[PDB]
């Protein structure tokens, strides 16, 4: 494509000059390649996220089958997707989130005050990954199986298929046997009355679920932190205390939110961008690009730490907004304290992108805490 290829290795090392330049020129535009169109604009990645009837996650309605194991709340549309709407936002609200950014502050120290010895290490392996999986563990209050303890064989055909069918069955364990306290215990507890059937669609649920607590927040974790060493001065500002935390995480997660894509299916003929939406197609919302939308941030392009209004996309919008956002910003915040607890935060080697255009995060950032 001659203005959009995802996945053109000078894309994926810096997309947002590409997006900027494809919104000024084709806000909603049709790439052949990807079969969708393209929204780069933060009032029509809105507006289509916000109409469940005319942009529906269901792309069975516009006859596209579901595979079995991937029927959840995730690819369900309301009325169907209601009960379980509702009852995995009831267990997440029973959760004490006092307690997890106790309990992390106390993580995010021990791995840090360990990795300080190091001259150069990989702050995704060594960090992001592993801060993450212990956060999202402890929130659904489940423990590794110490065969795979790092949930490796979920990372992401017939293995595929064996790897949702063997984590299938640990959700039926974890299920059938609660811990004392999270998620998915408190899910148990409210299930009778929920209107929810234990079925495969719940247990494919709680598989998305915990993805949904763990690839993301990784990734925004070193998208965070790169754009800070990036970004000259940003990190000084924020030892020096010029800007508070919970300011700059939400600008964090406007300037480099990992979710750049969402695909929706078109139900009726809509005029986006000027152009004709027709049903039967996908619209693709590139919230990446539309939270550095000029009509709706000033100077987008620059990371301003202090940013004040902020109605960034980056948690979605409407009825499959995102559920885990407080313990996001808990994960963030810890973060960037225990960060700024040590004296000589600075890169120590070049960052290395992953191949992916729909969820952007880095496979390596090579750090150093002096
Ligand atoms: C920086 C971290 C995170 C970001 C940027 C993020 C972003 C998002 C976004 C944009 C969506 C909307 C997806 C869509 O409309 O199709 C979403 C959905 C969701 N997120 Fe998050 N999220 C984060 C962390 C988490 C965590 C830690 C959890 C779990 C505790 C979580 C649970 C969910 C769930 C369950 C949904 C699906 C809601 C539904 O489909 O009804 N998220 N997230
Ligand atoms: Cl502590
Ligand atoms: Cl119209
Ligand atoms: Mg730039």
């Amino acid at each position: 494509d001659p203005l959009f290829s995802p996945l053109d290795p000078a894309v994926l090392a810096d997309p947002y000059p590409v997006y900027r330049r494809l919104r000024e020129t084709h806000p909603v535009y049709w790439h052949a390649g990807l079969d969708s169109w393209l929204m780069t604009r933060h009032a029509d990645c809105t507006a289509i996220l916000r109409d469940p009837g005319r942009f529906s996650t269901d792309f069975r309605k516009i006859d596209i089958p579901t595979p079995p194991t991937l029927l959840s709340l995730q690819t369900l549309d309301p009325p169907d997707q209601t009960p379980l709407r509702h009852l995995a936002l009831d267990a997440v609200r029973a959760q004490d989130l006092d307690a997890l950014r106790k309990e992390l502050t106390l993580f995010a120290d021990q791995l840090l005050d360990e990795l300080a010895d190091r001259e150069s290490f990989d702050f995704i392996h060594d960090y992001a990954d592993v801060f993450t999986l212990r956060a999202i563990t402890r929130f659904i209050g489940v423990e590794p199986p110490e065969t795979d303890e790092a949930f490796a064989r979920f990372n992401d055909e017939e293995p595929g298929l064996r790897a949702r069918a063997h984590f299938n069955d640990l959700v039926r364990s974890w299920l059938g046997d609660p811990g004392p306290h999270g998620v998915l215990p408190d899910v148990v507890r409210l299930l009778p009355g929920s209107g929810v059937e234990a079925d495969d669609v719940l247990v494919n649920s709680v598989r998305a679920f915990f993805h949904a607590g763990f690839e993301v927040p990784s990734r925004f974790l070193g998208n965070a932190l790169a754009a800070l060493l990036a970004t000259p001065g940003a990190w000084e500002q924020l030892v020096r205390g010029d800007v508070g935390l919970d300011t700059a995480v939400e600008e964090l997660i406007r300037y480099v939110g990992p979710v750049q894509a969402l695909a929706r299916a078109c139900l009726q003929d809509t005029e986006l961008g000027g152009m004709a939406v027709k049903e039967g197609q996908v619209v693709t919302a590139l919230i990446g690009a539309a939270n550095r939308d000029p009509d709706q941030f000033p100077d987008p392009e620059t990371l301003r730490l202090d940013r004040k209004p902020n109605n960034h996309l980056g948690f979605g919008r409407g009825a499959h907004s995102c559920l885990g956002l407080n313990v996001a910003r808990i994960e963030a915040h810890v973060t960037l304290g225990a960060l700024l607890r040590h004296p000589g935060v600075r890169s120590a080697g070049e960052p290395v992108v992953r191949p992916n255009g729909t969820l952007r995060g880095l496979s390596r950032l090579p750090l150093t805490l002096g």
